[PDB]
């Protein structure tokens, strides 16, 4: 309803425009996006009749839009001398500029409007103004361009002749980047008139030895354009610096050779380019150009190139032998990525290619290949792009496309979970505490947690092959080409969770059971298959999360499974250290909680004990006859008591008969650690639990 | 010494070659890089005399190099009919191919050798072979190309005529990517003869409706080439699909409009392209092309474009109000980055521009700007590239270059450390435990640690402004444009360390002291300035690391400073629970360690206590008269004793008079926690310490 007038002007519906304005429409309304008024639109369309009509209804002739452009400036873009004349009589100044420093003279040059350019010059426009813009952009070295530069960049030949021959434009003016008009023409993608423009500028004394945005000289730009005529004209300049190098340290000749340009490369050689630019001869051979090889040799090129003394050692131990080779051999670069699809550097075969060693930004990485369009390709990439903040995932370095082939670069690891615990299974013939199982599973839990909640994705392929191991040896989640977005559907989250539970049994059993048949048996057989009670209750919780399935992963990180043996020990002694349990009380809140489940390990625990240690502990209460009884409370009283004095110096006898105390109590009563946890799980008696 | 013969051949020094071969030189030597033999080099140079000479000295005529190429195949690349004839008589098969599936016929087409092509055809070469390569590349959809495709891609016009008119080549053959010869010519960067090639193929019945590597049709490719003639010829095909979209969903007309091609866009419109491709009219207006606007309107283009219903909420709370706007408004894309250098989206000014809001891969990020060449630009980028595995650093999304301006994209945070603890200072009027100080400093310590040791860089600008805070509120390290590589020079590592110590005082004091004058006073005044003893000893260690300065950051993570109050409490009670300390022993190893330092807090601690609580505790030993004495051991005995019974149910009197026990003991004796740590720092009595 507020846009009616702007839209009427835009449709050039004069009758409707008249009707709206006479109806009471806001003539100076500004649309939110760019601050455009009906007048701005009328001028842009170069419709002087609509402009007049709007002005007579009280349109502000000098009202700027958001970029600071005036109707006068827009008139130059349109090329309307009539509208320029009009606004100059309405208070516009000929040298006024927008917030980016664009004057009307510049816009006429940009858009190639000759009549407007000529008119503005005679109305007193300044030809050699360098664009002044915000201090913001100026620190970037933005701004500083001129009208001559604009006409060059856009390739307006007639405008350029007029600027140089009739209007006294400074040919060698430079912007804040240091670019002159010659550089601007050669940088431009509008190549249509670049030959004429170049000759024109050079004949007017334009400087050939001036740098662009990447060390690029005019000569280097002509070489990269593969333009023989440009190179020929540029090389006629008696003082051109042929041996200048861009930001990559590459010279014009080297670039000519790499770009397979024999005629240009030979020309540079005849005009006296040095042949110590880099791998000159060997590059020509690799491109199978002996004609170019012979030319380079006669002009004195070196015959064995030893690259700069780059200090480099591979970080990987498993690879690295291969990495040293890949680092040494020649390879064409794909963007930032250097790699070779070859059996020597393949680490694994995959559905759309394989995984390969590579260097992403001089950094050693693993490279996953895809057919660029495939569903797998864009499931992996889409997931990796949305999960950069996930610390437990394999970190995403970047990707490169080549010819419909996607190369996803990713942190390089040593081996999979399978390969790792194959070795760990052969050495751990002991009944030893499995620290590795804990800090690997806790690491993977955090990956799936942030994946679901922070990244908003579901993995859908939790398996040992997809968990990679550092050289440290930390664990990381990987392979995402089977990921799905919205976790809203609980069946997808459930699918990931009951894959996690089957994975918990895998690591604890040290991989003796293959993951493929672990997925074959039900999630009820897998629970009954778990060795200790701590994993038994852990994977059971993963198969039956509470009302909020969301919270049910942070909670599990505080499960007895993740507790060390000393931690299980310390807290059992801490609960047994309750005053209500030593002075057994009927009304105790803690004692009624611990009361039962007919089948348990500790129902009559005083018989389960040795019991020569038992009688030696019972002697402490022989006076009042307060012996230990078969309650859950007195077992914890016993554990707190035993572990306390077992450090004193009259108890070496008890040390031998019990062995490690934290280990012994768990053996004879495996049911205990989980039982006390399930009970006190939501009480004030949780301070006894260890921190995380 | 083994390369003499290869080098002699490469120099075309026949006399030297003769001399070497007659001397006993290995005629079939293969250089390590590519498996090149003297024969391979002789053929590549197309020197039949050297080839003969080598063969007469026993050169294997069919020995392949590493890519599987034979001397026969190399002869086709050279275009030598004589050498092809020679090797065919020496056992080479006309249809033999390298390991990538290249035949001699194909190479002659690739390199445009007409005499060789004609010769090979008459010697029975198969014209229509599709390249067979390794199963590796084939899963990528590599391979499958033909000789016709090669000649098209390289732009050999005469070769193409011969293949189609004289040799019966399948014009509509497709490779494993689905590309035919027409698509290959239009994809090529060798545009020199693309007009002639296109007409030739189309006249021979080439299919126009076939997809390239990015959904690109021949028509879309011609439009992107800005080639009016190509578009004209392609549009003469009576059944071309004008409305096909590439992988971005962009049609040929839309691309023509975005590329500012009025004549092409009008042609597509006249040939009946639909005008519901996207933001057609509005794109033409933004480019100030009313002529194109009028054309699009007459052909029925929509006048208000509402983008697809992309569900999106900003993640940030501080920003996000601005992010919603930046997400909504139009902006030209710089690579992957969408952002606006404008005051509304600026978050901070900097030396070479500022920091701005932006979207890197549809992901909200902070954008840091640089002049691309500057030392600051390549100090930031070089550091960020080498530290992607650092979890505690600000994560590096990527960078885009535009016109000599570098835009470094990086994870977006809420505020700096200063801005955060300004608010925390106004609310924490309590003598409360500062949890925030701990988990922020421990997080920053880990950043500097991995920076120095894992990333191999020194920060050189540790300050509150450079520590950013999450919305969670986690801490992250940032700003790297003052980083230096090799940490070998200890003065650079020291400089970072004594910046860390001054930072520890900053956070603990809640930022009441500005960081700038903290750097003004000496690192000896800063130590004496620290409030509690735990920070006093912490920043002192940072100013005087041991022999190995390297280890001296992991060690500090186990300092009492990082211990919670309960943790300081628990371990003091644990040490006091030693049997040697309750039954005070002369020969005790622990008791002699704890013995002194004339000035301390606990020298005569029994007077420092209340002492109504003291006398109530001394009543426990009134029988044998074993009262507490002013040793360090009995103080810990007291702490272990008090904290033990203070939970029992006859001690509410002691709870009031002491308050929080973990807090009270630290008040009256601030010296204690650090003293016991310094003592037991390297003993078996470290089990009492808390884990990490
Ligand atoms: N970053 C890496 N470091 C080491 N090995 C890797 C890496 N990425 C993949 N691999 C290896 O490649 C195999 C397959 O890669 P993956 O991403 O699982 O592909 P797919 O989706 O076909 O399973 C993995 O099982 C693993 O052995
Ligand atoms: N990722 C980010 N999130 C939020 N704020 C940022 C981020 N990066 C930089 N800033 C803000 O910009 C300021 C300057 O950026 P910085 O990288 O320190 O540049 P300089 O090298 O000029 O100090 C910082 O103090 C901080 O306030
Ligand atoms: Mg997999
Ligand atoms: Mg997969
Ligand atoms: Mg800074
Ligand atoms: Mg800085």
């Amino acid at each position: 309803d507020n846009h009616l007038l702007i839209k009427a002007v835009q449709n050039e519906d004069v009758d409707l425009v008249q009707q709206l304005l006479e109806g009471g429409a806001n003539v100076n309304f500004q649309e939110e996006e760019g601050g455009w008024t009906p007048l701005h639109n009328a001028v842009q369309m170069s419709r002087e009749d609509i402009v007049e009509l709007l002005l007579r209804h009280g349109a502000d002739p000098v009202l700027r839009k958001k970029n600071g452009a005036t109707p006068f400036i827009l008139a130059a873009i349109a090329g309307s001398v009539k509208l320029l004349k009009l606004f100059l009589s309405k208070g516009a100044d000929v040298n006024e500029c927008d917030f980016y420093g664009f004057t009307a003279f510049m816009e006429a040059a940009v858009y190639g409007k000759v009549k407007a350019l000529k008119f503005l010059y005679k109305r007193g426009a300044n030809v050699n103004l360098r664009r002044k813009t915000k201090e913001d952009q100026e620190r970037l070295r933005k701004g500083g361009a001129t009208a001559l530069m604009d006409a060059a960049e856009k390739g307006h030949v007639e405008v350029l002749k007029i600027l140089l021959d009739e209007m006294g434009a400074d040919v060698n003016a430079c912007d804040n980047m240091g670019r002159n008009a010659l550089i601007h023409a050669l940088l431009s993608s509008d190549d249509s008139d670049v030959e004429a423009i170049t000759h024109l500028l050079l004949d007017h004394g334009a400087d050939v030895n001036v740098r662009g945005e990447r060390g690029k000289t005019p000569l280097i730009l002509a070489v990269e354009k593969k333009h023989l005529g440009l190179v020929q004209r540029l090389l006629e300049q008696e003082h051109i610096e042929i041996n200048d190098t861009d930001s990559d340290g590459k010279t014009a000749l080297l670039l000519a050779v790499e770009l397979k340009l024999k005629k240009i490369a030979e020309l540079l050689c005849k005009r006296g380019a040095s042949t110590d630019c880099g791998d000159l001869v060997m590059t020509a051979r690799r491109n199978y150009d002996h004609s170019l090889v012979k030319v380079l040799l006669s002009h004195g090129a070196k015959e064995d190139f030893h690259p700069p003394a780059e200090d480099w050692k591979p970080q990987s131990s498993h690879w690295g032998a291969a990495l040293k080779d890949l680092h040494r051999i020649y390879r064409p670069m794909i963007g930032k990525l250097k790699f070779f699809i070859d059996e020597k550097y393949k680490i694994a075969d995959t559905s759309e290619g394989g995984i390969y060693l590579g260097f992403y930004e001089k950094q050693e990485v693993a490279v996953k290949t895809f057919c660029e369009g495939s569903p797998r390709a864009q499931r992996e990439v889409s997931c990796l792009q949305s999960s950069r903040e996930n610390s437990h995932l394999v970190t995403f370095y970047g990707s490169e496309s080549h010819r419909g082939h996607l190369f996803v670069c990713v942190t390089l690891c040593e081996q999979t979970l399978e390969a790792c615990l194959d070795v760990h299974r052969g050495e751990d013939v002991e009944n030893e505490e499995d620290e590795f199982a804990r800090n690997v599973l806790s690491s993977i839990f955090k990956a799936v947690q942030e994946l679901h909640l922070s990244c908003g994705y579901t993995h859908q392929d939790l398996q040992p092959q997809n968990i990679l191991i550092d050289s440290k040896k930390a664990a990381h989640l990987a392979d995402f080409d089977k990921s799905i977005k919205w976790a809203g559907d609980p069946q997808e989250v459930k699918r990931d969770l009951e894959d996690l539970g089957r994975l918990v049994l895998y690591v604890v059993k040290k991989g003796s059971i293959s993951f493929e048949d672990l997925k074959a048996q039900s999630n009820e057989e897998v629970v009954q298959l778990s060795p200790d009670e701590e994993t038994k209750d852990l994977i059971h919780r993963l198969f039956h999360p509470g009302e909020h399935v969301r919270d049910c992963l942070s909670d599990l990180l505080g499960h007895p499974f993740f507790w060390t043996w000393e931690s299980r020990y310390r807290t059992l002694r801490n609960v047994g250290n309750e005053s209500d349990i030593k002075t057994r009380k009927s009304e105790s809140e803690i004692l009624r909680l611990l009361q039962p489940e007919h089948s348990k390990s500790f129902d009559k625990w005083t018989t389960k004990i040795n019991e020569c240690v038992m009688k030696k502990m019972n002697k402490f209460y022989e006076k009042r006859g307060n012996f230990y009884q078969n309650t859950v409370g007195d077992l914890l009283k016993f554990i707190r008591n035993l572990g306390e004095n077992i450090d004193e110096e009259k108890h070496k006898k008890m040390k031998l008969k019990i062995g490690d105390p934290s280990l012994y109590f768990q053996k004879t009563f495996p049911d205990l650690v989980i039982y006390v946890y399930t009970k006190l799980q939501n009480t004030e008696y949780r301070k006894h639990f260890p921190q995380t």
